[PDB]
């Protein structure tokens, strides 16, 4: 027992990290097979930042201007192309450490691990959620661009995120591995509105089930609710409206604990209306929304 | 910016994990050079659990009874020995993936990453602190024994923990890599008192400095305190007494923010006496003590 904000083991992704330098800028790249993927803003300089013309900036660059180094070994670049906001640098050597992998676009509310890197070297790994407004609340410093987010399903790494930017508000924005931003963001150094965010209701309910499994039960009550009534409370407290699809995804946890989903909703309703009264749930004094129902079952069953 | 409970990249440790089976029991082992380390309770059966006679149980075992498998490859055991609560199985092949490593005994209040494993396969990685009472609040299920805790200093893995037991209270106990338990615990299925725990004051102060660095400043006040006065408050709230050695370790963070350590102590004193007033610090509604001053600087500087 016990419940922690667990990240996937990062080894398979560490083997893919490289450093990419173009001119004066250095960031991280992801080397899979014979292609290195990195943020296209590696081609920008300090003046280019407010509104770069990426097509023009890339036309001034040749294969030999992209310096790619895998630890201490230099990679030979034999092609380059921009796809949305990523650059794809074709190299003459397939990464011998390429794991089985997929590129996936994750949905808002889903979770993933981030391997924060600097100069192609891994610094740390943490788990987070893609917010409903398509930002992530990560831990990134200058030089972390090109660090990736991923999930692992047995031996397959599904890459879902590449880091590109820290908005002036201190929240993070990035793209899928085809270079499409999550959310309305653009790769320019400008203030950009991130929409209104909400709390991921289905994840808070999953985490209350994790709490019951792991012995924290004080919040269980004698009440029940309906989806309609619960959604009036979710509206008031800026929580995502709960749907039958969310109730269905919570089925396994409901069966494992014997607590009907709407009864757990009534516990969540009372916690939203009354707060925690200075008590904690799984070591937290707030309602946690960064664990999906799949994460809770995975952590509570021991999946490798 | 941003601050997360970051674990070290786990790749170097994933390469060392193996499965060890003796009789009916399977747990994890750590393969470094030509030795596999694992908890000695791999030799116990269901009857042996209340008070195993480990010397007698091990005398019934031969090298060929220890089944060690590295992924899918079987290791040949050419020697076995018990050192405190660990078994050391000498194998005929040095692990080709052995990183540069050390065995260290960590101090209470220090932090480390855990790579949770089942059947020799990594499941997830998380960061935690060794509590002042020598327990850890981890996330472990049956089969996780032999999972290890570690820190990484550039290319060197310092292994500090091997998991052995979940106490009836749901907290975790284990040993250094020489098999010495942290705390008063013994490897038997009995209720065992874990001492009175305290909150790691120097880590809470380090985390308040991380909060100021990362923009959360609301808790800063117009006050100062002394070590003596602060320690009366620490006593009341079950916090570790602060010493000049702790103030010295906080020197770098104090210099980076320009906030004198005793002024930060006055902010911590007001938070202890008044609570958070329904506000948060770095996404937490409680005072966090699982980040050391070294962790905060490492995360805020980008060390790889
Ligand atoms: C370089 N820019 C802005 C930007 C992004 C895209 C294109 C352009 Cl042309 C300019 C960043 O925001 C890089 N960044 N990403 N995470 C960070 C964390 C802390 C400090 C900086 C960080
Ligand atoms: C087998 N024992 C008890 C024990 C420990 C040492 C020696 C003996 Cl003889 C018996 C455990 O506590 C193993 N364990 N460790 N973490 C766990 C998490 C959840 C469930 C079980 C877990």
């Amino acid at each position: 027992s016990g419940f922690r904000k667990m990240a996937f083991p990062s080894g398979k992704v560490e083997g893919c990290m490289v450093q990419v330098t173009c001119g004066t800028t250095t960031l991280n790249g992801l080397w899979l097979d014979d292609v290195v993927y990195c943020p296209r803003h590696v081609i920008c300089t300090s003046e280019d930042m407010l509104n770069p013309n990426y097509e023009d900036l890339l036309i001034r660059k040749s294969n030999h201007n992209f310096l790619v180094q895998a630890g201490n070994v230099q990679l030979r670049v034999i092609g380059h192309s921009m796809q949305n906001c990523v650059l794809k640098l074709k190299v003459d050597t397939a990464n011998p450490k390429t794991p089985k992998y997929k590129f996936v676009r994750i949905q808002p509310g889903q979770t993933f691990s981030v391997l924060a890197c600097y100069n192609g070297s891994p610094s740390g790994v943490y788990q987070c959620a893609m917010r409903p407004n398509f930002t992530i609340k990560g831990s990134f410093l200058n030089g972390s661009c090109g660090s990736v987010g991923f999930n692992i399903d047995y031996d397959c790494v599904s890459f879902c995120y590449m880091h590109h930017m820290e908005l002036p508000t201190g929240v993070h924005a990035g793209t899928d591995l085809e270079g499409n931003f999550y959310g309305p963001f653009v790769d320019r150094q400008t203030a950009q509105a991130a929409g209104t965010d909400t709390t991921i209701t289905v994840n808070v309910l999953a985490w209350l089930y994790a709490a019951v499994i792991n012995g924290d039960r004080w919040f269980l009550n004698r009440f029940t609710t309906t989806l309609n009534d619960f959604n009036l409370v979710a509206m008031k407290y800026n929580y995502e409206p709960l749907t039958q699809d969310h109730v269905d995804i919570l089925g396994p946890l409901s069966a494992q604990t014997g607590i009907a989903v709407l009864d757990m909703c009534a516990s969540l309703k009372e916690l939203l209306q009354n707060g925690m009264n200075g008590r904690t749930i799984l070591g937290s004094a707030l309602l946690e929304d960064e664990f999906t129902p799949f994460d809770v079952v995975r952590q509570c069953s021991g999946v490798t």
